[PDB]
């Protein structure tokens, strides 16, 4: 419903938006992320991970390092505001965080952290 939101990365390593806004009265958001095409997760497997844009390279750098059994996460980064699992075609995976986490007028990120797709598969995230 208003609280949340639809989105899919597909076999080509792309979302299918590159803006989120969450209502800014909204206790609780959730991304329910799924993955059209037929590749298996240890070839083209997607997340769904959000931070500020200050820390987007950061947990990039690191996640992408962390390798597939990882999630291409790293381990307790508290930079991750919240992330989905990842996900391999005709997966899904959702993730609900709590709009307390997030400041009206901070510019927030969402991507995909995998090897080869942060640069291809992110975008905005911001409070209305
Ligand atoms: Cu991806």
């Amino acid at each position: 419903a208003e609280c949340s939101v639809d989105i899919q990365g597909n076999d080509q390593m792309q979302f299918n938006t590159n803006a989120i806004t969450v209502d800014k009265s909204c206790k609780q958001f959730t991304v329910n992320l799924s993955h059209p095409g037929n590749l298996p997760k240890n070839v083209m497997g997607h997340n769904w991970v959000l931070s500020t844009a200050a820390d987007m390279q950061g947990v990039v750098t690191d996640g992408m390092a962390s390798g597939l059994d990882k999630d291409y996460l790293k381990p307790d980064d508290s930079r991750v505001i919240a992330h989905t699992k990842l996900i391999g075609s005709g997966e899904k995976d959702s993730v609900t965080f709590d709009v307390s986490k997030l400041k009206e007028g901070e510019q927030y990120m969402f991507f995909c952290t995998p090897p080869g797709h942060s640069a291809l598969m992110k975008g905005t995230l911001t409070l209305k």
